[PDB]
């Protein structure tokens, strides 16, 4: 009903363990935005609205509107998007699938971020293919993800991971193609 009209899309953060499930959930505050705000990262609530155009993109969920942390009704789906992290020196792993079938059992858009940059040992567009091979292609190769490969530990790549998401978050309306 019309009873909404603010939508804050919830970008659900998921991927494996180890490569940073809540750790990038402190790693985006001490990246900008949030400093000495309570949120995100304390305990009452969980994730937050982080400011990369006015706080639109609620990672993880809201309760009310959990997408890829819990279907309720399953359809909590506007035009929401996953985030899908897997470290570029570990990749793909049991519960990182689990993530992936979750996403791909609705079938949205991926935001996947590749970590762990910061490593010499990272292997991005390794473990990058792993997620094509659970059918997660990237838009650099024409498939249906955006792929980030950054390092939270450097603090390099969620810089540019905002940045991607605002490029999502400008052509959310009608902007693929054109
Ligand atoms: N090298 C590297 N390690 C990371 C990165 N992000 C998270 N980690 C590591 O991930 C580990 C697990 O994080 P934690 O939040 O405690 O665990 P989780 O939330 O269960 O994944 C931490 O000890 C960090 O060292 C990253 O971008 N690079």
């Amino acid at each position: 009903g019309s009873h909404m009209v603010e939508r804050p899309p919830v970008v659900t953060i998921m991927g494996h363990v180890d490569h940073g499930k809540t750790t990038l959930l402190d790693a985006i505050r001490h990246s900008k935005v949030t400093e000495q705000e309570a949120g995100g990262i304390t305990q009452h609530i969980g994730a937050y609205q982080v400011t990369v155009n006015d706080k639109k993109i609620t990672f993880l969920d809201t309760p009310g509107h959990e997408a890829f942390t819990t279907m309720r009704a399953r359809g909590a789906q506007v035009t929401d998007i996953v985030i899908l992290v897997v470290a570029a020196d570990d990749g793909v792993m049991p519960q990182t699938v689990e993530a992936i079938n979750h996403a791909k059992a609705a079938n949205v858009p991926i935001i996947v971020a590749i970590n762990k940059m910061d490593k010499p040992e990272a292997n991005p567009d390794r473990v990058m293919q792993e997620l094509m091979e659970y059918n997660l292609v990237p838009e650099e190769w024409g498939g249906d993800t955006i792929f980030c490969k950054l390092s939270a530990k450097t603090k390099e790549g969620l810089d540019h991971l905002l940045e991607m998401i605002l490029l999502v978050s400008e052509m959310e309306e009608l902007k693929a193609n054109p």
